[PDB]
């Protein structure tokens, strides 16, 4: 089980995101640690360019599934850890219903003992007065699952899932995700049988942090 050993204890994480939505540029940096044994992620993200032009909840999925807890009987289906330390490229298109879309390209890999997630995000066709640019989304999270399937044609995995972002009027802003992950090394990786990753999220704020930011606590477990 190559790559698994790199996740046996607590691992420091660094996230770097460069975005541009409807021409509005922004950057986000994140730091924290992951404990894959418990499928636990603890991270704090900061918008280093000022005010985030989009809702923090809409960036959660974009901002390291290698930290998921895979039950012992499912260890042969952990594509994410198997690609380490070289890593994998993670790409998505996220369609916000009745609004614009995000296109993301990220590289997740180890740089020394730090697991790094470096992201490029481009958003187009958003409504200036819509739920995203207008910041009309509640600061929380309710979606949990994603069905992961193998993508042999690309020697990786893929997934399609909907994320629901609660709005104050009781309605929901849908964010339809289409995902594809491919290894960075020419090395071996595990192409998994179908399964789910179920994530419990928790968004919060550091009462003593003045910069625009997001504190995130997540627990992810594989099943199915």
């Amino acid at each position: 089980s190559k790559g698994e050993e790199l996740f046996t204890g607590v691992v420091p994480i660094l996230v770097e995101l460069d975005g541009d939505v409807n021409g509005h540029k922004f950057s986000v940096s994140g730091e924290g640690e992951g404990d894959a044994t418990y499928g636990k992620l603890t991270l704090k993200f900061i918008c280093t360019t000022g005010k985030l032009p989009v809702p923090w909840p809409t960036l959660v999925t974009t901002l390291v599934q290698c930290f998921s807890r895979y039950p012992d009987h499912m260890k042969q289906h952990d594509f994410f850890k198997s690609a380490m330390p070289e890593g994998y490229v993670q790409e998505r298109t996220i369609f916000f219903k009745d609004d614009g879309n995000y296109k993301t390209r990220a590289e997740v890999k180890f740089e020394g003992d730090t697991l790094v997630n470096r992201i490029e995000l481009k958003g187009i066709d958003f409504k200036e007065d819509g739920n995203i640019l207008g910041h009309k989304l509640e600061y929380n999270y309710i979606s949990h699952n994603v069905y992961i399937t193998a993508d042999k044609q690309k020697n990786g995995i893929k997934a399609n899932f909907k994320i629901r972002h609660n709005i104050e009027d009781g309605s929901v802003q849908l964010a339809d995700h289409y995902q594809q992950n491919t290894p960075i090394g020419d090395g071996p990786v595990l192409l998994p049988d179908n399964h789910y990753l179920s994530t419990q999220s928790a968004l919060s704020k550091d009462p003593n942090e003045k910069r625009d930011h997001m504190v995130l606590l997540e627990f992810v477990t594989a099943a199915g």
